[PDB]
C-alpha cells in the first residue's frame, strides 16, 4: 500500500559538525514507524550567492553559531506542513518546502532547515522502497563510481598556514576500481606525512584532513605531492594527476588577487597566465574557482584560452543554483560545476543544476564542505547522478574516510564501472 | 524466537580516521535485519592488548591491510555461527572465542572477532526494536556521563614536540549533557584563539586537539586554563582537568623521560612530579601515570595520591578480566579505561566493567586514537552507567558522531547527568 509512505512526523536537533560548530539533523518518521535520518554540512569559503544558513547568533551560546531556530522551523512550520504527505514524491515535498519558506535565498525558514527535511525525506523514501540509496536517486543516467580529487595538502580558509590556495588534490584517475583508487591516494597520503615529516614540516591536519604545512610557493606544494607520489612508487600523469580549488574569491581585494605566501599580486589576466605556466610544469587536470565569483570577464577569459586543456570547476562562481548556472552556460563561462547541496538547499534544485549542466557538456564534481558530518548522502549522490567525480576529503578525519567508507560499499554489491580516465 | 538466528556473517576492509584499514562485520539474521559494527585501532597500544590481526603486506596499505581478519569473518567466523541465536551475547561471545583457541586471539584476529561480536549485539537490538544502550544494559543505573575531552594532543597523537599524550577537559559542573558538550566546544574553539594569539600551531592531531610544541607541561596547562577562563567558566568549579600521559611510552631504561622538558625521572621522581601538578591545577584524573610494566610504581602512586585523584589503568590492565584482578589484588589504581578492542568481545568487556564496580573502581568509557564512523561507545558508555567517557576533541567526526550520538540518546533516556558524583 501506498500510504506507507506518508509522513507521521518530522523533527530536528543540533549536532556537531566536524569543526565543533552546530549544525543540523532531521528526522522524518513515516506512518509505519521508518525514520530516514540527514544532517547537513557547513562551508567556510562560503559563495556570496549561497542559500541561507540560518545560525542563532547567540553570543553566549557556541559563539553566535547555534541552530536552534531552524531545528524549530523543522520542528514546527516543516513538521505541520508536510505530515500527512507522501515522501515518495521528492519533487512535491521540496517544491512545498520552497513555498512554505516563500522567500528567494531560503531565508526565513533557513537552507539547512530546508535542506535536513529534504535529505531525510529521500532516505525515508529508499527505506520505504526496500533499496540502496543510491538505488532510489538515480534519475535514468549511467551510474559509474566516481574519480575522487583528494584533498591532502590544506590551506586558504581549512587552515592556519601560509598557504594561499584552498585545496592541493591528487586523483587516482589510473585505478582500475574504486577500492584500488582509495588504496592509491591513501598510500599516497601516508607517504606524504613521511616527506614532511622529514623536512621538518606541519603534519597536523586542517579542516578536510589534509597535512597543514607552511610552504614557499604553491609549486613547493606540487613537487611535495609529487615527491610522494613517486615514493609511494606511482606514476604522474598515467596513475595520478592533480586539481586544485583556489578558492579565488577568497584572495580577491581592491581588484587584485592576492598571493600573499608568494608576495605576488594579479590581475585576471597575469592569474590566468599564472595557472597557464602551472599547467604546463604540472599534470593539473582541473582548477576550481580559479578567478572570483564576480569576475565573469575573467571566467569567460580563462576559459577560451585554458578550457580546452584543463576542467574548470565553478564553485562559488554557481553555488549549485540552476539560475546562476543557466546564465554562465549562455555565456561561455567555465565547463563545470562543483555540487553542493546545501548551497542551494534542496535535492531537486540540486538535480536540476545536474540536468541543466549534463544536458549543455558540463561535468558536475559531487562534493563535501569543509564543514562536515557523518551523513555520507553525496557518496549515493554521486554514484547515483553517474558524475564520475566526488570530492570528499583527504584519507584522514572519518568526516572524510565515511564517505570512501560508504563508497566502498555500494561497490560491493552495484556491480558498476570506475569512471577513471573518462572523466577527462 | 526464530527471528534473532544468524542467516550470514561478512566482513569489509574500512578506513579508520588516520587512513589505516581496518575491519567492519554485517551480521545478517533470517529476518534480512543487518547489525553492523567496525573497529577502532590504537597507536599507543599496550603490550598485551589483544592481536589486532594486519595482513603485513608491504605493497598493500603500508602493510596495515586486515584482509586476513575480513577472511576469518567471512569464512571461519560465518560457518561456525550460521544458525546461532544472536539473543545470547554471552554464547556468541564464548563460540567466537572457542573458535580462536588463542590466550590474546591471534588466530582469528581480535578485530575479525570483535567486529563480530559487536555487529551480534546490533543485530539483537535492532531485532527487539529497542536502542543500543537500552538493550546493552545488564542492571546498573544509567547516566548520562561526563566526558573528558582531549583538545591538546601530544604523544603518539601529533607530531609536536609534546610528551603527554592527551591534555583534557571535563565540564563537571554542567547542569546536563547538552550543555557540558556546549561548554568543552566553547572552550576548544577560545583555545584556538589562544594559541593563534600566541603563534601556536592549531592544526590538529588524531583525536582533534590542537597540535602546538609547548615550553613545558605547566604551560600546556596555563594554556587550557587561559581558555577556559576566557570562554567564561570557572576552574574547579565548571571545568576541572585529566591527563593521560601513556607513560608506557615515554619510559626506558629505568627512566621516564620528559623530552620537552629535558628532563628524565624515576618512578619515585614522577609520582612527586605528579603530586605538585595536582597541587598547581585542579587534576582530576591520571591515566597511565607510570609504565604498565611498573607495578612497584603504580601501587606507590595508588597509595601515596589515589585518594586525591582518579587513577586510570590503561595500558596497564588492557581492558582484560584477568590482568584487572591482579591489579585490584595488588591494590593499584582505581579506574580502568574501557576500550572493547583492547580484549575483543563485549562479553569480556562486560566482565572487567563488572570486576570493577565490583570492587570500588570506576570505568572510563573509551576510543581508540584510530576510530571509525562507529558510535558503539556512546551506547555503551550510557548502558554501563560508568559516568565517563574519553571519545576524543571536539572536531573530527570520529570524535564528534560519538558526541552527536550522546546527544541523541538523551532526547529519549530520560537519564541524569553523572556530573560531580564521578568524584
Ligand atoms: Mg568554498
Ligand atoms: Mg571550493
Ligand atoms: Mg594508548
Ligand atoms: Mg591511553
Amino acid at each position: 500500500h501506498h500510504h506507507h509512505m506518508h509522513i507521521h512526523k518530522i523533527q530536528a536537533r543540533e549536532i556537531l559538525d566536524s569543526r565543533g560548530n552546530p549544525t543540523i539533523e532531521a528526522d522524518v518518521t513515516l506512518t509505519t514507524g521508518i525514520i530516514g535520518r540527514a544532517s547537513v554540512p557547513s562551508g567556510a569559503s562560503t559563495g556570496s550567492r549561497e542559500a541561507c544558513e540560518l545560525r542563532d547568533n547567540d553570543p553566549k551560546r557556541y559563539a553566535g553559531k547555534g541552530v536552534q531556530k531552524a531545528v524549530k522551523h523543522v520542528n514546527n512550520e516543516i513538521n505541520q506542513a508536510l505530515q500527512g504527505l507522501s515522501v515518495e514524491d521528492q519533487e512535491n515535498l521540496d517544491r512545498i518546502l520552497c513555498q512554505l519558506d516563500n522567500t528567494e535565498n531560503k531565508s526565513h525558514l533557513g537552507a539547512n532547515a530546508i535542506l535536513a527535511t529534504s535529505l531525510a525525506c529521500a532516505r525515508a523514501r529508499a527505506l520505504s522502497l526496500n533499496q540502496p540509496l543510491y538505488m532510489t536517486l538515480n534519475q535514468g543516467d549511467m551510474m559509474t563510481m566516481p574519480v575522487p580529487m583528494m584533498n591532502i595538502l590544506n590551506g586558504g580558509a581549512h587552515a592556519d598556514n601560509n598557504v594561499d590556495i584552498q585545496e592541493f588534490m591528487i586523483m587516482p584517475i589510473g585505478a582500475p576500481d574504486f577500492p584500488v583508487a582509495l588504496q592509491m591516494g591513501t598510500e599516497i597520503f601516508h607517504v606524504l606525512k613521511s616527506v614532511l615529516k622529514k623536512q621538518g614540516l606541519n603534519t597536523a591536519v586542517g579542516d578536510e584532513g589534509g597535512f597543514a604545512p607552511n610552504i614557499q610557493s604553491n609549486r613547493q606544494a606540487l613537487d611535495l605531492l609529487s615527491e610522494a607520489i613517486e615514493k609511494a612508487g606511482f606514476r604522474l600523469g598515467e596513475d595520478i594527476v592533480f586539481a586544485l580549488d583556489v578558492a579565488a574569491s577568497e584572495l580577491f581585494n581592491e581588484g587584485f588577487y592576492h598571493m600573499y605566501s608568494e608576495n605576488q599580486k594579479f590581475d585576471s589576466h597575469q592569474l590566468i597566465e599564472y595557472y597557464a605556466n602551472l599547467i604546463s610544469s604540472y599534470p593539473i587536470v582541473s582548477i576550481e574557482d580559479g578567478l572570483d565569483e564576480k569576475d565573469w570577464s575573467g571566467w569567460k577569459q580563462l576559459t577560451t584560452h585554458l578550457g580546452n586543456k584543463v576542467q574548470l570547476v565553478g564553485d562559488d562562481l554557481f553555488v549549485t543554483n540552476p539560475k546562476i548556472l543557466r546564465e554562465g552556460i549562455a555565456q561561455g563561462i567555465a565547463n563545470a560545476i562543483l555540487i553542493k547541496v546545501n548551497q542551494i538547499g534542496t535535492l531537486s534544485e540540486t538535480r536540476q543544476a545536474i540536468k541543466l549542466a549534463y544536458d549543455n557538456g558540463y561535468r558536475c564534481v559531487m562534493s563535501h564542505r569543509s564543514g562536515e558530518t557523518e551523513d555520507t548522502f553525496i557518496a549515493d549522490l554521486a554514484v547515483a547522478s553517474g558524475c564520475g567525480q566526488i570530492k570528499t576529503g583527504s584519507l584522514c578525519r572519518t568526516d572524510r574516510t565515511a564517505k570512501y567508507n560508504q563508497l566502498l560499499r555500494i561497490n560491493e554489491l552495484a556491480s558498476l564501472p570506475y569512471a577513471g580516465k573518462n572523466i577527462l
